[PDB]
């Protein structure tokens, strides 16, 4: 990534073997389940794109999910030449592209140069962004079943089906009390409006 | 987190992998046991609000409880806001609503602004206040059983009876006696008053 | 490998025993998949081409692999003759043969002085291209099964048949619809022309 | 803790990931077995009060004895302020109570303040004292058998009942000739006055 | 080791609890596989002879082989006076024999003069030349059988018969067609003169 | 232990938890071996006597060795007095008594004092030789077997004999030949004198 020293200047680092070995342990053990996305922004924090493109293509399995991602990722290159069109001097930088933000089309030495800018041209952080909107479509695409089909078991603790609830829902980005089981729907519908979680769950309890 | 390089200055740095791996290990294999707070506290030191959502937003199970967070994290940010009202001048500081001590409606770049500032305004430190009593609160709720039904078996070493009592006492936040069996029961009304819990151990061994 | 140091300076670091240990353990998992090339080019970053012998030669199994590795880095140092000619001075720098960059006729010192020369030669990078081209001629040529004999089950969810797919093609560097079971392919064919892969596996779904 | 920088200075540092790891692994896997005292006093070198008190608090466990010990360390703040009572001047340092030391009624703050004053007052150092008399008494209560019952086995070798006496004796901090069995005592009993514990080991060899 | 600060200096450093414990590991798991040869130098980098002698005092098993070495090591060390003889001034370095580059009759303090000295005397890469042209004649001494009978099985993938003789053959530092099996020998024996591996590999698949 | 920073002061340093746990792994795992010795050396790096009785004072088995070890360093005491007897002034350092190299009779504040003396007094060397010295004898006495009692199988491999035969020998610090079965015993008999035990060994393969 780019770090800063002990003395101040803003400087690129080797990705460490441990965030290297962090996020694929992390895809091999979780796939695309929603704590996922902020896990990769944090192994992630002060990346070049070079470093993005090798935590990407570190993964072995998932491929149509990595496909996806390419078309996502092409779209945002797309829109950013839509927006930024480009026409270079000696020893002088060269405006960024689509292609050049996603790293495909760019040296690190480039990289280094627009992120390190005064002012910085921040080409991680807009392709990080580009990414995580990718990351997130398919977290969708792959949550196993629908907050419709989210029911409390006859015999199922209150908490526990919450737990299934709001897991569902956050895959997906008073239905509660909807889906909840008689005995508990009962004791929810008599708590009467603007009842906060931790009533409901303590009620139920 | 915000830390002292070697030459003095106070500077952002990565949230390590390791501190990232042992946050998500601590809660998958202790839930919401007392023990789990303090760990919380020393994993997030020099934390920014960023920090802090990360390693809330990287736990995968317990959504039922990371909702009842948000719950009171709001409330704390209404009262933030009850209490010090906002209306910025170029290249100047903008003071924090109760949604940028929580990290939700400010960027890395304020965090540290602000976190840096002489005097500091200690937003990482504010935001933790309100995360750790919102996480009080789910363990309380998560204690499995009552310091009533605490109570001495027959044939139960005194010993791993108080470790018992204090242990479902810690998670709630002379009953020791009333509690104890009827041999230990004995022996302890006869120490009379002001006996020391040493004292009390020792004499039931 | 060659690192920046805290004052600025270019200066050579001992590879570390965790970046050791990576690669061997990766290559003993994954042998030749494709997502190993990237693991090595993060693995090797900074690297000499001393780093570079010894990360190769760390490893037991896979010979035959490593012995057409020599082969293909031979044709490319021939190839270096071919472009760069040699004939040196006391206290001089002397240019480097094919056989100086793949680091068998050359010190580290050499090494070291040409990678911090002002302007760098970059031995450590024109190797890793020469290693990564002939590593990838191994992956196409230990991809276990052609694209061709990649059909979907009858009862294979289409997802995890696009996995299979894409997997076998990155290997090997409207056929997914050919190949597609009859149930999926009719949805497919329905779609029209210019359906994004998201579009054609919710559709499948 | 505090630990001087690579420029001299005394400067605060977060408690490592590592550091909280290996504390609660200890007492998980040696209670209070004698060689975790020493283990304790190592991983808390340079440690604030606040420090020691995250030590303490992380352990779910045992909580029979981290409640002996709050009672032994208070025991120890009144027999301090009975030693230093106290009456602040604008920045200026205020003297510490008891519960200061124990970092309880102080913040980080005024800890760092103490401990790096010139010259400094070591609360870190008095407060651990404080603890490792309270843990020594804890050991020596679960010390599981007395000394007296440490007699070696007619079939037992004389290096292994050796461990048994010394290990039960560090607990509880020519009896090793009385409990002896027969056969070694005999040889003992010849050997005469003034024998070192290896020739008594040899001899029964 | 002797390694460079970040201020310039070349300055002694403990050798690190990991390259102690990768060491050991890969003796441990490995024996005198050929592929241990370049793991030893390169997790021996910048070492002092001490640190050489530590790292071989190290391991438990393999008795027999260590003496080898000492064998070895000492043949070289006459082979060092013989070349270069010994006759000191106060505070002046005093030059090194063959017992002093293997660290056996000198001092770390002497180690650290000879090394840092400008120009240096580099005496722990002569010892490692030593101590690596002793394990490379172990590991040759220790290959389990002969080139000569590496053969084909009749129903062994070619692959796999390739890695078996370049494993044996690198052990001991058209024999590979000779010692094929028939249906893949009629392959190669058509393929004519000057194949590539990859292509006798390909044709044989 | 006592290290140098980047700056060249010789300045104190927390023993590590790597380090504190890799000396408490290697007990467990080799107990007395001979290769634990230069394992102890090597992980005491720079050590003061403080980090040597914590390095000790971490073994929870073995009591009657570490029993031994006292009555070894107290010998050494007492040898260290009668050469160095003692009589201080205002911030003057005070010379050492062998309770003091041993550091139960001294601060870590004047074993830092002595170690960073220019000249220095080297009281962690000084110790760490006493407690080698103790260890040592230790190791001779739980050599579980003597040299006499090596002898070949009649169908051992003559490698795996002399393994046995230099583990013994190492423990206790043309027997070969004599120990040697009679089918080896013979070739080793007409290999003349003057064999090398490379020789010996290739001879009996």
């Amino acid at each position: 990534p780019i770090v800063q020293n002990l003395q101040g200047q803003m400087v690129h680092q080797c990705i460490s073997p441990r965030t290297l070995n962090a996020w694929v342990k992390v895809v091999e053990e979780k796939a695309f389940s929603p704590e996922v996305i902020p896990m990769f922004s944090a192994l992630s924090c002060g990346a070049t794109p070079q470093d993005l493109n090798t935590m990407l293509n570190t993964v072995g399995g998932h491929q149509a999910a990595m496909q996806m991602l390419k078309e996502t990722i092409n779209e945002e290159a797309a829109e950013w030449d839509r927006l930024h069109p480009v026409h270079i001097a000696p020893g002088q930088m060269r405006e960024p592209r689509g292609s050049d933000i996603a790293g495909t089309t760019s040296t690190l030495q480039e990289q280094i140069g627009w992120m390190t800018h005064n002012p910085p041209i921040p080409v991680g952080e807009i392709y990080k962004r580009w990414i995580i909107l990718g990351l997130n479509k398919i977290v969708r695409m792959y949550s196993p079943t629908s907050i419709l089909d989210i029911r409390q078991g006859p015999k199922e603790p209150f908490r526990d089906y919450v737990d299934r609830f709001y897991k569902t829902l956050r895959a997906e980005q008073t239905l509660l009390v909807q889906n909840a089981n008689p005995d508990c729907k009962t004791i929810l519908k008599a708590l009467g409006p603007g009842a906060t979680l931790e009533e409901m769950m303590t009620a139920c309890q």
